[PDB]
DNA sequence: TTAGGGTTATA
DNA sequence: ATATAACCCTA
C-alpha cells in the first residue's frame, strides 16, 4: 500500500500527506526561526512561533 | 504557545 | 500522478 507508512500504522489519504508524515520519522528539521535559532518542520510553524517574538 | 493530524489550491 | 503551499483543528 503505498499510502502505508513504512514505519507505523499510519495510512494517509493522499500520497503528499504520507510523504509530510515521514518526516515524523526522521526528525529532519529544515526550517529555523532567525531570532532565537530554534528549529521547526514546517513553515508554517516558523510563523506560528514568530508570536512568541 | 508546540506539533502533527486534517483539508484545499495552484502549478 | 507530483511539488509546494497554505490554513484550520486539536491534544
Ligand atoms: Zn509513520
Ligand atoms: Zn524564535
Amino acid at each position: 500500500n503505498k499510502l502505508k507508512c513504512p514505519h507505523c500504522s499510519y495510512v494517509a489519504k493522499y500520497r503528499r500527506t504520507l510523504k509530510r508524515h515521514l518526516l515524523i520519522h526522521t526528525g529532519v528539521r529544515s526550517f529555523s526561526c532567525d531570532i532565537c535559532g530554534k528549529l521547526f518542520t514546517r513553515r508554517e510553524h516558523v510563523k506560528q512561533h514568530s508570536l512568541v517574538h
